[PDB]
């Protein structure tokens, strides 16, 4: 039934793609996985060679196109680890992260890397007036590094620290200069964690117009924008995004690998599910979690205890449609069996059983008991946490 | 030294100031509707009793939020009673309850004493039809009277539609326009499913801002990592109110987290956020919820997670070119902490406690230090420590 408090319907004035969409890289981009560089800055990371090798092997199998390693001049161990990893015959390309110096580059090339991701310092380029023109130059010695690396057949990308806090006149002029010389890629880094998504879109879109090469983005997560900035970077034409497993890095870290893949999955399911072995993500996160001794957060994307939960009960009635209507991520696409519908809270073995069934761990009668004994001995110490269920199950595989 | 591989410096053309769209921005002038006691009740492990809801409400009030939202008093008798109980505490902030669009639900809401009702309208409660040759959208009679009843009783009203980013725009914008014509305090946008992207949020809210004249509320799920970014872009586009939840707790992986939102807004305008909210209360506020829903604070939680204020010292700090102290967008003192912790080697046992306790401004007695060192041993005895074990054993400790 109706009365005269309605309004004329707002209709728009044929539809197709906007010119912008053509530049978008949302279903066609590369991850540069940086667990073995930026991740080494994580407060509790102390990877030894064996552990670096396992992480590299597992990243390669997972499907990433590049892995980035700590500068081989950081330390002798670092140099050796870089050599070792370059000899495993991975399919993905191997990059190393270096300052813009000749010695750093020689050593990088010696170790066998496929490319050097270079950071240029603000002293390695100046503006000057020359024959009545405002001119930006990359200084002689710094230009030499690019040419050397190119001559030895190796990929080069050049970036600047703290890109969102630099003067745009300097920053864009530098990237145009580097582009005239010729690199594979330039990089943008929100080192400080202050960039906002529209700010990112606007900058990358402009960079895309200034240079002709590829564009890499590196986003810190101090203020919760790292996944959102990666996404807007992609919409604007960025071709490569730096990630880290569980985002581990300096302070609270960077764009988390799993989080990014969750976002990109929703945008294009076939693309992501075929490129990456998604069912391997738990096992990939657990490996790092174990090494850096952290627990997987209860609300971790995809793989946290609660990511695939629906509330059953009086509180489900707050949403109007069936709660199963709202399932943007399909658990099977990530190796899981279902959304778990939670009414009562499950203590003890009931909690293990549920989560284990969800994770596709076909457990023994014998394993059920070992686990139950271990959770009792844990609760004897203090109250359990949702987090503990994933922790006791860490050593178990689908 | 230089050689002719430079270029024309790119310079913008010749005075700079604010763009018109900036004037619509609410980034330093917006309200939080805190929904720990509504959306948070959908958290997989939430079972708040009355005593606990009262404590969370008192602590939210003190903290500085303008609104707290409660579960429908019609969901159950206990809900009804808890809603009455919270409305009688004399909180400064306003108390809203979340309800379906029905007269019975609205009557009871008003009776309990709420300051406002946050209503969700269903798909069957509005039509499109042709009336005298014009394409017309109507709120149905039975739904419209809910609005008027509540208004007649002096209570605030907001109307939302569920799953806004997956509706037809023709339907959705026409509904909000109809609702605005009838007159409400607020309309709400909800990304129930967790699929909205920030530029898409910006575009929709700026448009909604052009369509209606009332306030605009936003609710964002975090399935894909966009909840804080969407809140931010919503604010830039004119949204006036944002739904949050302590630690984000809600359905699935939850919604815009209170602390995370405050970290984002703090960077945008330090003075505004530090004066409005008691930021040094945040740890206590999260721990109270963490205890109730039996979770650990993630190691990488914004502001308050173990590693949020850590710089790596050593060979790996040389990866960034400036000194690590240059990159401290959040000041630890603004949040009740003492400093960034510079980590070289891994601390263990008492050492780890000492470090984090000092960072947190816990002035620990000798007796407490030993209690903690004992409990930490008893923990390591069961399995290897995680870095979140440090915060967990420290949870029942407070700053002076
Ligand atoms: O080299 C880069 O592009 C990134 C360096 C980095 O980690 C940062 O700026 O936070
Ligand atoms: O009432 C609203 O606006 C939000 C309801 C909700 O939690 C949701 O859509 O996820
Ligand atoms: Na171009
Ligand atoms: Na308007
Ligand atoms: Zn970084
Ligand atoms: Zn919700």
């Amino acid at each position: 039934v109706s009365e005269a408090n309605g309004t004329e319907t707002i209709k728009p004035p044929p539809y197709g793609p906007n010119p912008s969409d053509f530049l978008s890289r949302v279903n066609n981009f590369s991850i540069i996985e940086s667990t073995l560089r930026e991740g080494e800055q994580f407060a509790n990371a102390f990877f030894d060679t064996e552990k670096k090798i396992q992480i590299a092997k597992a990243l390669d199998n997972f499907g990433v196109d590049y892995i980035e390693l700590t500068s081989p001049v950081a330390s002798e161990q670092s140099r050796q680890d870089c050599e070792a990893i370059c000899k495993l015959g991975l399919k993905c390309k191997i990059l190393t992260h270096i300052r813009c110096h000749m010695d750093d580059a020689r050593v990088a090339v010696e170790t066998g890397v496929d490319g050097v991701d270079v950071v240029i310092g603000t002293s390695q380029y100046l503006r000057k007036y020359s024959h009545g023109k405002d001119m930006t130059y990359i200084i002689d010695s710094a230009t030499e590094v690019i040419n050397f690396v190119k001559s030895k057949g190796i990929e080069v990308r050049f970036s600047s620290e703290d890109s969102f806090r630099s003067d745009l006149v300097d920053l864009l002029s530098l990237y145009k200069a580097v582009d005239k010389i010729g690199v594979n890629r330039v990089g943008i880094a929100d080192t400080v964690g202050c960039a906002t998504p529209r700010q990112v879109y606007d900058l990358i879109r402009t960079l895309r117009g200034v240079v002709s090469c590829d564009i890499e983005c590196h986003f810190h997560n101090d203020t919760g924008m790292a996944i959102a900035n990666a996404y807007c970077a992609l919409e604007a034409g960025a071709t490569h995004i730096d990630t880290s497993i569980l985002g581990i890095g300096e302070r609270n870290g960077i764009t988390p690998l799993g989080a990014l893949l969750a976002r990109m999955y929703v945008t294009d399911r076939e693309y992501i599910t075929h490129k990456y072995k998604l069912n391997q993500l738990r096992e990939l996160e657990n490996l790092v979690a174990d090494a850096v001794e952290v627990q997987i957060p209860f609300n971790n994307y995809i793989t946290g205890m609660c990511a695939f939960t629906h509330k059953a009960g009086i509180h489900a009635k707050a949403i109007l449609a069936n709660p199963s209507t709202y399932e943007i991520l399909k658990p099977e696409d990530f190796g899981m069996s279902r959304y778990v519908h939670v009414g009562s809270r499950l203590t003890g073995w009931n909690a293990i059983k549920s989560r284990a069934e969800q994770l596709n761990l076909h457990l023994t009668d014998a394993q059920a008991k070992e686990l139950t004994v271990r959770i009792k001995k844990l609760a004897d110490v203090r109250t359990l946490a949702m987090d503990d269920v994933d922790r006791v199950l860490r050593e178990y595989h689908a």
